[PDB]
């Protein structure tokens, strides 16, 4: 019984859904003042589990406590397909009629795009005689009521391309993942009557940490969390096989339980493609953060909208470029894509073009182009751009610079790319599309040396000298830090891996200097060139 | 139920044509027995989605009802007549004409013919082959049938059976193209005739180019959202409340502020699945290359005379220029923009192979067929110089070859930009175009007035906004430094300058901007 209170992050479209079917019901004056009869038709479109059906359902509800009272018509898919010739032609004639019957009324067909494919000359025939019968129902000779028509759909463009036209779906609503700041409104939304109300601070916490979580996610971990408390607080409830007495009050759900959780439970967005945005892993957080900030800096100056009357920009463009081995393809760029959230990102990647076996990757290259022109500001992104080259035809080549130049010279479309070799040894071809004389390419140095001292520092000497359940270590993290001052990110990480072993060789030894000197024969024993 | 002939506004040919099918037989039935002609009783509208196809069978079915001649009316809809008995599928037609022929004079309307005539085919039910004889048996026959008026509507043309397509059947076929810009002032006259402030005809006028692409229902809804856009502006505490309050319907006025935003939140219903390659010029841009633009529609109208009939030969036309100049992506989709009401074909890469279930010759062929159909048009290939390279040596072939049928007198323009000179191009393609005819155009770098044009209203009103000698300065030698630079550079230099205006708005005194002006101005380099 959910009353435009469940409802969160979406205030516009819900603003505008109701002046389209209450005010006409309500103010009778305003639209005979200019003889208007507003739009009455709607079709919803966006990534699956972001809230398409909830906000039609809640609009049924609330409408139906008159006065005035509006009646409600759902259908589901295909339901009106029979094995006769002529019935699947009559029950939208049949709905119709009733519906004008008692009118108001809304018609809510669910997911149309199984109902009313394209028009096409090579499947049956039944599909175009309905097609054709439905679009003829809607606007036709005879003018209809006051019936108001919704649709739902994960895929728009298959729609018939003459039901899109005012008169019959003439608005269309994007249902989009939910920022930052709706996830904290669908978190108190889930967990508003609980006894031990959750402070607030802790589910902002909770909600910078989500990411890429859509609506019925954030309903999931509610759940899953407060069944780590139950699981925890009786654990002998599986063993028997009769019905206990409990004593529910004693069950508060604490901090930790909900961390598990988020271990645990992935999003549905990364569930069949994975997404290529990674924050940085907790322990080279401390070598790269500093690179990371500098990035974003300079990207803020090229691309404004990057901040937190619009801004101007004009073709923003940008290339990371390096020594291999310097962690520019690897940690850098995904980590500046995670850093820029509410700007969706299209990937362009040889495993994602020839992923597919059913269509040309130019096909794949047009439509990547287009939906990031749809719902600009956004982020194109190519990596590797000196393998990439020379590994796709003439054709894809010509195709790809020909759509980007397209795109209006004003529009927000950023274009991140990572390179290894030099810029000087890139085909000329790439070499005219960045133009480093306005501030277009950013080289990559290693890090200085308080930062790999940060590094090595909690390795030694906070775990390797911690009691299980003073002084040469010191002399031993100057070598450390002394010997690896001209190695790259990955020799760095493959000698910090090698000390935990032996950190993890010797669990349940109290007494140390049995293990100080193999540390010490180790770190010597370990010779990368 | 009001609506007759006056209501519709922008087609008078298909309306005169269309009372004297139904209207002069009975109203001067002496002048086609001299002759013997009974004339024609068959005809068929098609077009475009939106473009009103049903509002004129609408208007004629209110006007015949009600005078001193009356005549019936029969409406059907798409497939209405099917009924799941063997029997009965074709015997409700029988039933309707017969009931038809008794009441004459009569019409009869079947909308969305398309779905009940299919092309008769073996890979189906046959059913519907059983209703297609039926049907063309039953319209002329061996009974002679009468005083019947046949009419139809549909979308895609080519899918109905061909024998229906022939005089006897559907004797007339009426095309219902989108409105230029003449009719889509009647029609916002026409749909805005009861307002009592009634808007001025000059604002109208105006407000027509602007809606370029729209067509019918489109134009009727924006009529319709800039009055709800003016509410939103009067009581912007009215989506707040669940309880009626009280309004005034005194201070509820339209200006234009509510067209340009209504007009700014919609799109055309036409250039929704695809894009059209045809735009104008943005504001910002705008002046910088009208005169350029100019300059190209007077050759346009020297060698394309369309712009005692007009006499013309194969026209065609390339523009040249060095790189960057702005020949590819800002001057020939606004010729193409100013030269509407011509239909336009684009053909150029992304098309050709952006489409997969398709060979690029079918579609090239097809693109032909379609321009010499609705002559006179225009087939643009842009980027002549790359086009000629990415294909093989079949479609050089078919292209070449299916040009050279089309009449040659034919109005089907053929443009095209390069970049490359008309020297360094290929052979086969210096032979098709023979500038001592002139048919080259070579496009030069703007002059010192509009560059100055360009920046002065930036430079010298908006940087002095509410929330004076040195701006002349600022002014002369930006415009003295960037005498050698193409328009790519100029735009940059312009959204360099503008960033520092955005970035210093909140502060309530200037010369701390300035300083920043400058130093962008000298901080700025090229390359050329
Ligand atoms: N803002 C929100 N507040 C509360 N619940 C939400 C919100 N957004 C989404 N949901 C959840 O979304 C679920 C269903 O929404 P809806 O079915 O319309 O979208 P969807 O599941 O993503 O799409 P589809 O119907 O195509 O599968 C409900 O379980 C609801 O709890
Ligand atoms: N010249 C015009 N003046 C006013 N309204 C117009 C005009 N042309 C079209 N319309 C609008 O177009 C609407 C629909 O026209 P009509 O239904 O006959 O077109 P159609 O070809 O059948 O379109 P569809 O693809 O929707 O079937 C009318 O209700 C009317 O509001």
């Amino acid at each position: 019984s959910v009353r435009f209170d469940s409802v969160g992050g979406l205030s516009n479209h819900i603003a505008a859904l109701k002046e389209m079917v209450v005010f006409p019901l309500l103010y009778p004056e305003v639209f005979e003042k200019f003889k208007i009869q507003p739009p009455r038709g709607c079709l919803f479109y966006g990534p699956p589990g972001t809230g398409k059906t909830l906000v039609a359902r809640a609009l049924a509800n609330e409408c139906s406590q008159g006065d005035k009272r509006v009646a409600f018509f759902m259908r589901k898919g295909a339901d009106c397909l029979s094995k006769w010739v002529g019935e699947s032609e009559r029950q939208l004639r049949l709905l119709f009629d009733q519906a004008y019957q008692m009118r108001p009324s809304i018609i809510f067909f669910d997911q149309i795009d199984g109902l009313a494919p394209v028009r096409s000359s090579r499947q049956d025939q039944i599909h175009s005689s309905i097609v054709s019968t439905l679009l003829a129902l809607m606007d036709g000779l005879d003018s209809r009521g006051e019936i108001v028509v919704i649709g739902a759909t994960n895929r728009l463009d298959s729609i018939d391309p003459a039901l899109r036209r005012p008169g019959r779906f003439d608005r269309e609503f994007l249902f989009s993942l939910p920022d930052k700041e709706a996830r904290k409104e669908i978190l108190k939304i889930h967990t508003r009557d609980w006894n031990p109300k959750p402070l607030d601070t802790f589910l902002e916490e909770l909600a910078e940490n989500c990411v890429g979580y859509c609506g019925a996610d954030i309903k999931s971990i509610c759940a899953e969390a407060a069944l780590c408390a139950l699981r925890r607080r009786y654990p002998q409830i599986y063993t028997t096989s009769e019905k206990l007495q409990l004593d529910l009050s004693s069950i508060n759900i604490s901090a930790k339980d909900f961390e598990v959780a988020m271990q645990k439970m992935i999003p549905a967005s990364q569930r069949a493609v994975t997404s290529p945005g990674q924050a940085l892993s907790t322990v080279v957080k401390p070598l790269l953060q500093n690179t990371v900030d500098k990035i974003l800096e300079a990207l803020q100056r090229v691309f404004p909208h990057a901040e937190f009357y619009q801004p101007m920009s004009f073709r923003p463009r940008i290339l990371i470029v390096g020594e291999p081995g310097f962690g520019q393809g690897s940690h850098l760029a995904p980590a500046v894509i995670h850093a820029l959230e509410k700007f969706t990102v299209y990937t362009l990647d040889i495993p994602v073009l020839f992923g597919v076996s059913t269509t040309s990757p130019e096909e794949t290259c047009a439509q990547v182009i287009r939906e990031a022109k749809r719902t600009a500001p956004s982020i194109v992104y190519v990596p590797h751009i000196h393998v990439w080259w020379e590994i796709v035809g003439p054709t894809l080549k010509a195709t790809f610079t020909t759509l980007l130049q397209n795109i209006p010279s004003f529009a927000p479309v950023l274009l991140l790319a990572t390179s290894d070799k030099p810029h000087s040894a890139l085909p000329e071809e790439v070499q005219e599309l960045f133009i480093r004389d306005y501030g277009e390419i950013f080289n990559v140095q290693l890090p200085d040396k308080e930062e790999r001292t940060k590094f090595f520092e909690d390795l030694i000497l906070k775990q390797a000298a911690k009691p299980p359940i003073h002084e040469r270590l010191k002399n031993l993290l100057k070598t450390v830090v002394k010997k690896s001052q001209n190695y790259n990110i990955f020799q760095l990480e493959n000698l910090y891996a090698v000390i935990s072993q032996c950190i993890y060789r010797h669990r349940k030894d109290h007494d140390k200097t049995s293990l100080i000197q193999k540390m010490e024969q180790e770190v010597e024993n370990f010779s990368c060139s």
